[PDB]
């Protein structure tokens, strides 16, 4: 049971343990940058904005708490520790996350070879996240963090349409994983470019650009479309045949012109997997089937119960105390 102590920074106050120090405010809920006096890493601290402010922010905070501590993998962002100034459930109205002092995103950032590289990590981050039925749907470049050493980070918290994958935008429910794979091969093909792959104005010209590169469905795929709505909007399109990716990326690596094909599929049935990708002949350098693990079970049952603002607020204080630090190295 630490020392606290305050401190007003710009809008809001702080009241952290003395063992975090020097803090300087970064984004805005508001995150500090900051000196961690037990292990002497640089740190943020994320106070989060009204927490229990309605059922769905009670629920989204016990949400974000849950996978963050069962999150335990080099890349994917890690929960060093979350305290509250709090002495009781009863007095409990904030929350405080700390991770890892990240440096910057892919946004802020290439060669071939660092792309396989970055490609690699968010692949084998990929993998161990889908292992643990969890689907990420947010992958862009500034959900992404980058070391100096060029080490990557999956983290949550420029469009965010331009990553989506088109199954999402058409608001099929029962998507699959590989909606994040469409992500990465859009990251992809924009570390490779230097462009964004598809640029799109709004829901509407993003399915446009997306289908004049892979092309308007055959029959194989629209036999299994179950909206008549959606399935006579994509008959009714002039039909464009899929174009020649080597052509597309004229000059690139042949393999990385291979995993893009096997990336950016329409029929989400056929797309590759984190787990297939990772064993591409792309990765070769990198790949190694003893060091890519996967993940515990994750328990996901508390999203379909509908509680009040008190029972979220006491589960999440449930796993503020239950919270073990992680090993020190
Ligand atoms: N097994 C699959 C594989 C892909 C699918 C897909 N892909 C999005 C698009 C398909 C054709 C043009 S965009 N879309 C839908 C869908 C279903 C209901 C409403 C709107 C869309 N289902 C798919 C089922």
């Amino acid at each position: 049971r630490p020392t606290f102590y305050r401190q007003e920074l710009n809008k809001t106050i702080w009241e952290v343990p003395e063992r975090y120090q020097n803090l300087s405010p970064v984004g805005s809920g508001s995150v500090c940058a900051a000196f961690d006096t037990k292990t002497g890493l640089r740190v943020a601290v994320k106070k989060l904005s009204r927490p229990f402010q309605s059922i769905i922010h009670a629920k989204r905070t016990y949400r974000e708490l849950r996978l963050l501590k069962h999150m335990k993998h080099e890349n994917v962002i890690g929960l060093l520790d979350v305290f509250t100034p709090a002495r009781s459930l009863e007095e409990f109205n904030d929350v405080y996350l700390v991770t890892h002092l990240m440096g910057a995103d892919l946004n802020n950032i290439l060669t071939d070879d660092h792309v396989q590289f970055l490609i690699y990590q968010i692949l084998r981050g990929l993998k161990y996240i889908h292992s643990a039925d969890i689907i990420h749907r947010d992958l862009k470049p500034s959900n992404l963090a980058v070391n100096e050493d060029c080490e990557l980070k999956i983290l949550d918290f420029v469009a965010t349409r331009w990553y989506r994958a088109p199954e999402i935008m058409l608001n099929w429910m029962h998507y699959n994983q590989t909606v994040d794979i469409w992500s990465v091969g859009c990251i992809m093909a924009e570390l490779l470019t230097g462009r964004t792959l598809f640029p799109g104005t709004d829901h509407i010209d993003q399915l446009k650009l997306i289908l004049r590169l892979v092309g308007t469905p055959g029959a194989e795929l629209l036999k299994k479309i179950s909206s008549e709505s959606a399935r006579n909007y994509i008959q009714s399109l002039t039909q464009m045949p899929k174009m020649n990716f080597a052509n597309v990326f004229i000059g690139a690596n042949p393999l990385a012109v291979d995993l893009l094909e096997k990336m950016l599929v329409l029929d989400s049935d056929k797309r590759i997997t984190a787990a297939q990708a990772l064993a591409h002949a792309y990765f070769a350098q990198y790949h190694d089937p003893d060091d890519e693990p996967v993940a515990d079970p994750y328990d996901q049952s508390f999203e379909s119960r509908d509680l009040l603002i008190d029972e979220w607020k006491s589960l999440t204080y449930d796993e503020v105390i239950s919270f073990v630090p992680p090993p020190l190295d």
